[PDB]
């Protein structure tokens, strides 16, 4: 009442009661034993953070930009319970995380369980009516001034968008821009990038590009289409563009990794080998399945970073398969990378032609002599998607501005009027091959299959190629 | 032996003797009293660091870099003769740098001195000379190895490029690398802008997503068309691009900022109406005016950021013009910031239009009442070209690369194959027009001129247009 | 050839791929899954840096203080067999730490196996024996030039020194120097704690007084008495001070942090409870305890911090004290921090009497009006030993120092040249005393018997007492 | 309303017109010509801040704090009114500040002028009264709600202390607390403090010992005797004496650094030759000298750095004495350092004593064979008095503490309850000796006078006094 907690992106951070009382329990300390950055730790020795602090972050930066927003604009009428409900959300979005984060819902859930659409927000929601339940929480919400019905709805709200005109029940449209801060669904502008793009550059020891105290500075809240929305002042464009710029250099230099992916694919296929043999207690005893544990809360409460050691230390012989490939990441005798390549054109490579894209690499044959001859099952593609946030689709579009001239009236911002250097589209793939023997033999064939196939599919020359495939590099013109 | 420098960048340098001895002369130090942001101080508080601190920065690194490839490559044959050289090129490089740095060479010179053609790395060649002769530095050359009439020639040559086929005196062509580090004509890539970047950030409170110390390690030698050239691993080659993206952050957010900008060109100003006035003597008592001291050096050792100061507390009724645009300074009138916009389609702007476009905004008639009428004189109209370094060029096209697979065979790097998302051009002009009047009714008249001289010329719709021009913006369909 | 990784406090380190192989093992690997602070992660959120990242810390600066030393000194004769010995020391210092680190080896082992005598650098020279010979390391080691007998036994010598007149079988005297560098037996002043402040620092959002980057400059090796040793320069005595001060700082902010030494007493508690039913699957088979997997390295192996975690989800009842220790700990329900007190005049505690400390403290009998009556099990006292490293000994009489004048003559500098302002001894003890029972009438209680018992001892009086203990002070003329 | 400025300690700072106003004057933008550190800028090269950046963070802490405080206690009944006086000295209280800082009231004017007794802070008061009448703020307070006559004497009284039971006319004792902020006369703990550890430290590339930002979050209002004062909480009270230690650290390797201080002296020397000949115009057009500008505030306003280069860049025969040694500063030819000693028991030196220093040491006969003879002149001895800003004086006795049991009642504590440790006395002497002669035979020769010296006098040992004298030394027993 109310306590300090030192961080080391924020330094010295206030928590209210309340928010102390959510904070000790077991529901979000399960946050203290999951990765931020998945196998990307095993990569960067200095990302051993966890999903933990970064909440506690993302909860201190809502309550700085509502802060800032009250002292700055009165008449917008914002209260503490409001601030407490946004700091709530903040804290508590991540809490649907799985182990490895999001390598679990990313690709251990979908490969497990097709059927199922799962993602961690809709984890977080769940997870979060556990915790309140669970311990007891409403009652300490109206003590704080908190109504419970109301409220809960509007943290849940902001975690995951409407639950189902005025799409939300949990405030009004004259409270519009509080949905605007923890997860912005409009245009991905909020706290939970800046402490993550400041917290992830602090351990991996990489640099920022964007300045969130100075976009806090420089917010407003603007009457736009009879709503009140968020306003960045015109100035800041730039600036917001750098921010998206800066989520790109970390992803294709980290989150992307492509070791650190490989990684999380071993560490996926341990756990769908051991998914039948692990048995998690659920409420009422009930047992569940590592894929089957998010089902329940009481079962996916214990279900964190944890599993990856108990299957490592396992001596049961149906785990052996599992354990042995956790056993190789640790000799660091992982799955080998052979190339990247990016699709031609307009083409886009759907999620369902995913399954078959091994077979199409083992399927070409290259004009060259081979020792060994490769199978489908051998190899690994990989599919990444790079973009603003909103796919194709430009965020800043989607943005509010204000001038210094005239505060109150909120402006649109086109690209052109920014820069005639910024990209017509936003959005990109990336596809990476990965050879599962690794063996000299092996791998120099696989770059070659894999060189044809580029080819074969006209898609951009890898940039190592002259020299990985000398032979085949030729017979495309296009390569020159 | 050594001495040990702290920088708050580096961290502990060490110096050679002879690089000290060349350190403590007059000409050198000079550099302290030469402001690196010149009017940007007056934006940025924390930007008060000088040419000096750069300098010892950049030689630093050039030792870094030129040592990191012996230790890495011995077969290279690098000796201490050619270390010391690259560092005293590093040293020396800004040694030719004016009052307020850019500003001068930027500004003040082509306005006072439309028929010479003048820089600064010229200066720096001339003032190195100077400096060499002055202080008897050849002996001391010697009795450490090196051989002046070969190395001198190689120092400039570093600097200022070729003196008037291999086209070097001062190395041959298996030293070619050597021409690469301290300033590189071929691509821009060098160890000036590595400092710079995080000197000035540092200084400023900015970020950046270039990591010098890890393109140091990635750094290899390989033969390039018969010419041994720096080549940087083909990983590295999206950090390259972020290097140059850092580049275009800073100057849109600083080196270019607005009322930085503003404040160099009161400060030309200021030079312009004093540069008859103040005297400068020159070696054997000649006086020079501020214009006219680039031509002796002993002149311009004694010409420095001083002179402001000289100016504002001048006493002189014939400097009283001069310094009353100072003290305006200081009291922050500053002639007024009107808009931003850009030229759009084909359209570019030549240097010999500049002159005209003043008269061009003062000629639109907006068509909205005006209370006040404006003259070309009021006006301001200043055009900043921003590019990759290479105008139009893309740098990283003149990059060469190397692959983990054979690391002696350079190889190049289009951008398809990097990224679809690049700029298909990588350099566009800004347009910022500022009012010399600064009343309301002058600022409210201003904004109508320059936004029907943008709907007249067809350039970009200004952000704020339709705040600052409502009534002039609907006649333009093509920004609706 | 060479690896880099990259860290946030060292940037990027090369590692040499002798080092690579001995990294990548199960052995090395454990050191990902320990908590570099134990309990502190649960004070701090910024602490969640394992023992893995400070291990490659400590071998990269353990390479850069040979390395310096051998280019400063090439008569030293250091060659790469001694760089990688060094090294891999400094990697393997850390290999025998146990779950959540010096709780471990500092609380947990004590009580449960006071007959034993065991430290984590014991555990390190077995766990490196186990390593070596489990992975076949000892031909890679003759493959890069070592030879094993003679280099495993210079390199446990480092870690644990004297295996049982010169006492190393592992280098002679020439090369003393060498036994230095990452475990100073003499000093204190080591890699070791260089590279966890500045570390710890880092991660806490604390800030660190020693520059060792500085230090490493300004070192040297002279002959102190048919020794050689590393030598400081004179200069620097006064930040060899601060790297003290800064050690002591941290100490009392954040290892013996008074709510973290509680959660590592729980912890350890937790662990006394379920020591006699966790088992632990060893070499042939054999089980062991947590307490005796220290005894077979095999089993060692799967120790970690995971055993937390195990205990928390375990459904056994055998397990459930155990098991409620642990969740008292996610719900925040800790022993209750009630004081702090120092001995006074001659006296120190001995280790035989810290059994009867709890006792003592009940035995008081406070002259105030108690409704509850507390019991020496209730109470938990800790006592703290904070020194120079040396125990009472100043660690700067035991180094050598160098001059300008004359680099190769080491020289001595007492405590009175330094300053008068030291202090007269380097060592105190600290007590901590802690209620297991939470309530508000047992917390009012508790204070009153440990003032009382304060005022009995003669022990300093609390900071806080006026306040907790009003009836209390008055008593004691000392105090008022 | 409000502007903000970007400062790279404290990033964005929000700043009331009213204290723009203030900062937009010729008095405070001086304030950008005077280096922070003055000299330590030659030995440090990233120590180029000036005054003017360090003023805004101080008036930018002051707010922090008094802020803080008002949220936390709105029963302390704190108003904007007060908040503005509280930044106004803040920001003003470095406007007395001459060239080169310290060096100027340090050095330049205590020889210039030892009849009249002087203090930057006399000189801020003088300037702040200077910057009000002249641009006319007066009416500007009035606006904003202040009442000149009562919050100018508010101001001047934080800065200067008492203008002559209460002694303060600014505010009445329930606002005591106020005037602990800017300037703590009577324990020196104060924002100014703050500020200048993490600014020096920044450019310095050294790091602080101190957390201002936690010391405000734990900072409380308590009544004390009938006053209300900031009270530190009872845990912080290390952390109290830490900031102390950071600030002696400092000094010793920073503002008191040997080579430093001898550049300081040197510039005094040349501004002592300087005085007679230079003029600076005052009000009315009369004439000032340096030492005289004091006297008149619009003579001081055009005071600054830029002095040294006007003496430097002087063609004036009467100056060319002055002149010469600023050269010599350029070309490193810097007076000899010799060595450093310390007074023993009681012994200390009166500042009357430090004029018969010099002679002192040239009356010592070493009697060792000596090729030439100093004189007392050729000798420049500097006392440095190196204390806890007290004085003898401990400060935290005179600091108040509240414990988190009962946070309204103020306890004091004494150094016995935080540490044996801690030192009995908190004051010492450091004498530094210079020859003027640089030769090698001279420099020899003066540390045989030195090192005989500190024998005779019973001064400690200097460090290196077996080297630099090794006949001398034998001669004392208590040395041997
Ligand atoms: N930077 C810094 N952080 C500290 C220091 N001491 C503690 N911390 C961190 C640990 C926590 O995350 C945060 C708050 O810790 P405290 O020790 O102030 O809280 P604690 O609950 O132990 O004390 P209290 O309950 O108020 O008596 O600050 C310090 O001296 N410096
Ligand atoms: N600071 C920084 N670190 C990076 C970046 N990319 C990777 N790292 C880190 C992760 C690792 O600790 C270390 C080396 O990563 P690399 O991708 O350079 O090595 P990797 O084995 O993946 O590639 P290679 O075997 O050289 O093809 O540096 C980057 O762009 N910036
Ligand atoms: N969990 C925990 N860690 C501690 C405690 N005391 C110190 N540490 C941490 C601080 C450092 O990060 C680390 C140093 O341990 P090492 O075995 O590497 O060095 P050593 O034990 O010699 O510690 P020292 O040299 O005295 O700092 O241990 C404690 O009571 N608990
Ligand atoms: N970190 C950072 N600082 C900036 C940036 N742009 C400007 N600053 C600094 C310079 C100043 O100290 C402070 C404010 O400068 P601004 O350009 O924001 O204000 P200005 O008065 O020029 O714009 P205004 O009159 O409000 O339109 O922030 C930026 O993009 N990043
Ligand atoms: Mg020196
Ligand atoms: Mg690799
Ligand atoms: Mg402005
Ligand atoms: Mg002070």
């Amino acid at each position: 009442t109310m306590k300090v907690i030192n961080d080391p992106i924020h330094g010295h951070i206030e928590l209210h009661p309340l928010l102390v009382r959510i904070i000790d329990t077991p529901q979000f300390q399960r946050l203290r034993y999951i990765k931020q950055l998945g196998g990307g730790y095993y990569v960067f020795p200095g990302a051993s953070h966890n999903r933990f602090e970064h909440s506690l972050g993302v909860g201190y930066l809502a309550g700085c930009l509502v802060h800032a927003l009250g002292e700055k604009q009165p008449e917008l009428q914002i209260s503490e319970r409001d601030v407490l409900c946004v700091q709530i959300a903040g804290l508590c979005r991540n809490l649907g995380h799985g182990p490895f984060s999001h390598m679990f819902d990313g690709r251990f859930i979908p490969l497990a369980r097709p059927e199922v659409k799962w993602t961690h927000e809709q984890g977080s929601v769940m997870m979060f009516e556990h915790l309140i339940n669970s311990n007891g929480i409403k009652p300490v919400m109206e003590q704080y001034g908190l109504i419970p019905e109301e409220d809960i709805c509007f943290i849940k709200e902001q975690i995951v968008g409407p639950l189902e005109l005025w799409p939300y029940k949990g405030r009004p449209e004259n409270k519009s821009f509080l949905y605007e801060i923890v997860s912005n669904k409009r245009n991905g502008i909020d706290v939970d990038k800046w402490d993550y793009f400041a917290r992830d550059c602090h351990h991996l020891g990489i640099q920022n590009n964007f300045d969130y105290k100075r976009f806090i500075k420089f917010a407003r809240v603007c009457e736009v289409d009879n709503e009140l929305r968020i306003c960045a002042r015109d100035k800041e464009v730039g600036n917001l563009y750098d921010m998206f710029h800066t989520r790109n250099s970390l992803h294709r230099r980290a989150y992307q990794h492509k070791v650190g992916n490989i990684i999380d694919t071993m560490i996926t296929d341990a756990f769908l080998k051991a998914d039948d043999y692990i048995e998690i207690t659920g409420a009422g005893g009930k047992k569940y399945r590592i894929s089957t544990a998010i089902d329940d809360m009481e079962a996916y409460t214990k279900l964190t970073d944890n599993i990856f050691l108990e299957i490592l230390y396992s001596t049961d012989p149906k785990l052996k398969d599992a354990r042995e490939i956790l056993k190789q990441i640790e000799y660091r005798n992982l799955f080998k990378y052979v190339g990247e390549t990016q699709p031609t054109g307009q083409i886009k490579i759907k999620r369902e032609d995913y399954e078959s894209l091994p077979k199409e690499v083992a399927s070409a044959k290259p004009k060259v002599l081979l020792d060994v001859k490769l199978k489908a099952e051998d190899f690994i593609v990989d599919v990444i998607n790079m973009d603003y946030g909103m796919q194709e689709k430009n965020p800043i579009d989607h943005v509010s501005f204000y001038c210094k001239t005239a505060p109150n009236r909120a402006i649109r911002i086109t690209k052109n009027q920014v820069s005639q250097l910024l990209p017509e589209k936003f959005a990109e793939q990336l596809i990476r091959v990965y050879c599962k023997k690794v063996d000299r033999k092996s791998l120099y064939a696989a770059r070659q299959y894999f060189v044809q196939w580029c080819a074969d599919r006209n898609f951009t020359k890898p940039q190592d190629g002259d020299v990985i495939a000398p032979l085949i590099v030729p017979q495309k013109k296009e390569w020159n």
